[PDB]
């Protein structure tokens, strides 16, 4: 995969902690109907996208086919997310108090940078595009991610442990995703 | 000129003030002669581009050639540098107090956005390249820039006000730049 994300290295600039990231804010629910809002029930307007994902481990954002960002790699393997790549046996979680898991040279991190490459298709219902904003929540990503829908690249969000959300309106399409 | 460059449009994001300039700091000159140093005569080590320029006006970034990454564009002239474009009647000058010079949008600017390319050939000597590091400072650019050199990009500076600086030890040889 390339160019522009490639040749600008985000994950290794302080500067850069986000691309097209929308603002924080307090948990919404969007709810249509005051009564649900009240007595705090399932909303229609917020989705689980939690489940069974495409998923494949790389050594290094460099060895990731550009292929990917159009279509499932066969050598894939179906895996539930929300989870850590570690806890699946594609690499090793390290334990470490003080001393950094990495070289400590800041801004820079390793170049054999252990790279997940996640993947879903999934449908979006046309009343969700007639009108209104259809955004992505990522409520944890570890440590840093670059955002691809349909081919087209979205943004990139860092900060493991706070949501990354990005509009999606322009980028979806009805039926398969 | 293209291709991360122009699709990033660095110059419409709040989240980039610059990319690869280095740490401000109180002015140098670094002497190599302590008396020198204390009278605060010229030193051999910092050196002004300040005069004779080449310059070429365009109504926006998309509308610059390629070309003048490589080489100077005949359709250019020769000016003094430092200068302000407007006194030299490329475009004119705007005296607006309260309400800004363009539609309030942020972080967009318009599209049409006069754009000022300017370049020098300049030498340097061996001697600056066989050891140490070779900085470049521009002490003032309005509003916002991306420098090249030897035709690889080195950066981009906002702040109109203050000094931006990068280092050329990696893009500059001896003789003619
Ligand atoms: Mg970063
Ligand atoms: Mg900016």
């Amino acid at each position: 995969i390339d160019p522009v994300v490639l040749q600008r290295r985000d994950w290794e600039n302080p500067g850069v902690t986000q691309l097209n990231r929308l603002a924080a804010h307090p948990p919404f629910a969007s709810w249509r109907n005051s009564e649900e809002a009240r007595t705090d029930r399932p909303s229609q307007q917020l989705r689980s996208l939690n489940g069974e994902w495409r998923f494949a481990w790389f050594p290094a954002p460099e060895a990731v086919p550009e292929s990917w960002l159009e279509c499932d790699l066969p050598e894939a393997d179906t895996v539930v997310v929300p989870s850590n790549w570690q806890m699946h046996g594609y690499d090793a979680p390290i334990y470490t108090n003080v001393t950094y898991p990495i070289t400590v040279n800041p801004p820079f991190v390793p170049t054999e940078n252990p790279t997940g490459c996640y993947s879903l298709t999934f449908n979006v219902d046309e009343s969700w595009l007639q009108e209104g904003q259809t955004r992505i929540i990522f409520d944890g990503v570890n440590s840093a991610f670059h955002l691809w829908c349909n081919g087209r690249w979205v943004g990139y969000g860092q900060d493991s442990r706070l949501p990354s959300e990005f509009d999606l309106s322009a980028f979806l399409r009805a039926g398969e995703n």
